[PDB]
């Protein structure tokens, strides 16, 4: 899975 | 790899 | 995609 | 969306 | 709907 | 099905 | 929200 | 490193 | 994770 | 972060 | 820096 | 940004 920020949530897919 | 979408704000992983 | 809710984040998957 | 728990865990789906 | 894992248990919500 | 995960919470949708 | 099982599965929805 | 797509443009990170 | 420009989308991975 | 172009295609890294 | 494919042409930035 | 080759590898950095 990897890390991401998208608009201004940080999560990983 | 799968959509991620915030809002209005999208991008696939 | 559904909306999901992980720990305290939202976020469309 | 619902809550969802299992054991302890509780999230939304 | 959607296939989930919550904790241990697979189910679909 | 992809693992979400913030954090230590980890589920999949 | 309730707790359902069916045979082997619990959860509660 | 991972696939990362927007629209019709596909690229890796 | 660096930030990245895709197609008009600016995200981070 | 830098504008990475290979030919027509254009990105930012 | 980042390994990085940008249209066919894989570097590292 | 410039022109840049590398053996076989050009791209534009």
């Amino acid at each position: 899975a990897v890390k991401v920020k998208v608009x201004p949530t940080k999560v990983k897919v």
